[PDB]
C-alpha cells in the first residue's frame, strides 16, 4: 500500500538533516529523474562501509541507479564515526527516522522497502533485517557479517548474500553465517551452494524456501571489494521481483 506523501510537492533531492532523539543525522536523497508523485516507488537504502560516507555510496548505490529507471528512490544515510556500529540500536533508531520523514513526503510503496551496502554497510542491512522485518521487502548484503548487531532476528525476510571467496578483511564464512539465519527463518530446504575457483566467474544458489521469502548467495571468486559488474544487475533483479 501507498504512502500519504504520495500526491504531495514532493522535496528537492540532495543532503538532508533530521534530529534522531536529539543527535542530528544527515542522509542524501535522490528522487528518480521522473518524479511521478502518484506512483508508490521503491525504496532503496544504501549502506556504506568503514570509513567511507554517505558521498560514497550516491551516487551510483552499488550499481542499482544506473539499472532502476524511475522505480525507485534513493537514499543514502550517513554512519556516525563512518561506520554503523548501531550501539543500543542507534542506527536502526536512525533509519526509523528517515523512512517516518521520507513516507510523509513521497510516494512510496510501503511493500517495496529495500536495504544494501558492503562491509559494515553489509553488517548494517543484516541489522536491518533483524530488527525490521516488518519494514523491510528484502536486504541484500555485500560481503556482510555480524558487525552491526541482530536484535530479533526470527523473522522471514528475502534474503540476496554476495562474497567474495579471497576476502580477506570479512572471510565468506562471516557471510554465510548471515545467510544461514535466514535459511533457518525462511524455511528453506538445505542444499548445497557451491563456490567458484580461482579465476571463474560467480556462482548463485536460488535456495528453495516459502515463495515469499526467497534466499539467494552468489558467491564470486574476488575479495573485499563491491565493485563487481553482476553486483548491481544481481541486486536490482533480486529486488524488482516483488
Ligand atoms: C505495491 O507493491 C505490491 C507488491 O509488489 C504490488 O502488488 C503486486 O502487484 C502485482 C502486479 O500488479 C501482483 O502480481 C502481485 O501479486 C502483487 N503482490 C502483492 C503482495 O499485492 C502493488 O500493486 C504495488 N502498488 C500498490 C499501490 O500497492
Ligand atoms: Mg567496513
Ligand atoms: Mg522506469
Amino acid at each position: 500500500q501507498n504512502t500519504a506523501g504520495c500526491g504531495q510537492n514532493p522535496p528537492s533531492s540532495g543532503v538532508k538533516s533530521i534530529n534522531v532523539g536529539g543527535m542530528n543525522r544527515e542522509y542524501i536523497l535522490q528522487l528518480p529523474n521522473n518524479y511521478d508523485p502518484n506512483k508508490g516507488h521503491m525504496l532503496i537504502f544504501g549502506l556504506h562501509w568503514l570509513s567511507g560516507s554517505m558521498h560514497d555510496v550516491h551516487p551510483n548505490y552499488y550499481g542499482l541507479r544506473q539499472l532502476a529507471g524511475n522505480n525507485a528512490i534513493f537514499i543514502s544515510p550517513n554512519g556516525i564515526n563512518n561506520g554503523w556500529a548501531n550501539d543500543g540500536g542507534r542506527d536502526v533508531n536512525f533509519i526509523d527516522a528517515i523512512l517516518q520523514q521520507v513516507r510523509s513526503q513521497l510516494c512510496i510503496n510501503d511493500s517495496q522497502i529495500f536495504a544494501t551496502g558492503f562491509s559494515f554497510g553489509g553488517g548494517m542491512s543484516y541489522a536491518l533485517g533483524c530488527a525490521r522485518a516488518n519494514v523491510f521487502r528484502a536486504i541484500a548484503p555485500i560481503a556482510g557479517a555480524q558487525i552491526s548487531g541482530c536484535s530479533g532476528g526470527t523473522s522471514p525476510i528475502a534474503f540476496l548474500g554476495i562474497h567474495g571467496t579471497n576476502d580477506d578483511v570479512l572471510p565468506i564464512a562471516m557471510g554465510r553465517q548471515v545467510r544461514d539465519r535466514f535459511l533457518q527463518n525462511n524455511g528453506c530446504q538445505p542444499k548445497n551452494a557451491p563456490e567458484p575457483g580461482w579465476g571463474q566467474g560467480p556462482i548463485k544458489t536460488e535456495y528453495s524456501c516459502q515463495p515469499n521469502y526467497p534466499v539467494t548467495w552468489i558467491a564470486f571468486s574476488g575479495g573485499h571489494d563491491p565493485n563487481q559488474s553482476f553486483v548491481g544487475r544481481e541486486i536490482w533483479d533480486f529486488f524488482s521481483q516483488f
